[PDB]
């Protein structure tokens, strides 16, 4: 999958080729490619990795992808929701698939 | 350049690899890859090819890209305007460069 990372904190977007099937996350791939957001956490509760995801190409994975915790974090920042509109996720919880994506970090802590 | 075409009239987006430097347009590349919008014109006045363009990667070409005619067509549909926000263009007037793009047709005649 090809992922384009964007952030108010990045002067340029970063285009990354990611191998699906190795249990990678959007945040892990970003850091692995030198896209190191300033704040993160180990329990998926901080919300700092919030991203707006735009579908570019490939199959979307039809399935319940949000744990109760991620849903509660998204609700607490006002972002709880075959056409594919932009969707909000915690990047540290978002599993990389074969889908090509535009991934926009919000930049707030 | 990689271009992702999207339209309310397309069930799936279409990812295209385009060679820059051969005086290609977004509409020409789309048709060349089987993305044939239903309506078009030869004088760039019909407005049917209106697209919303999102920057994905690569250098943006800094230069006056809009003729008076395209500006007037864009104004007539309410779409006249190193950070790169989404911009509206006539796809038949938009020259392909090395920039990777998401290109969304509006779908209206
Ligand atoms: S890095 Fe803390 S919620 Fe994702
Ligand atoms: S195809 Fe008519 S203005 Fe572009
Ligand atoms: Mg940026
Ligand atoms: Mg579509």
């Amino acid at each position: 999958a090809t992922i384009y990372f964007s952030s108010p904190l990045m002067p340029h977007n970063k285009k990354v080729q990611a191998v699906a099937g190795k249990r990678s996350t959007l945040l892990g791939v970003a850091q692995e490619n030198g896209v190191k957001i300033p704040f993160e956490c180990q329990d998926g509760n901080c919300g700092s990795c919030l991203v707006k995801i735009t579908h570019l190409d490939g199959e979307r994975i039809k399935g319940m992808l949000l744990t109760d915790k991620e849903r509660n974090v998204l609700k607490s920042v006002g972002k709880l929701p075959r056409d594919l509109p932009p969707t909000y996720r915690l990047a540290c919880q978002t599993i990389v698939t074969d889908e090509d994506l535009l991934v926009e970090f919000t930049g707030e802590p």
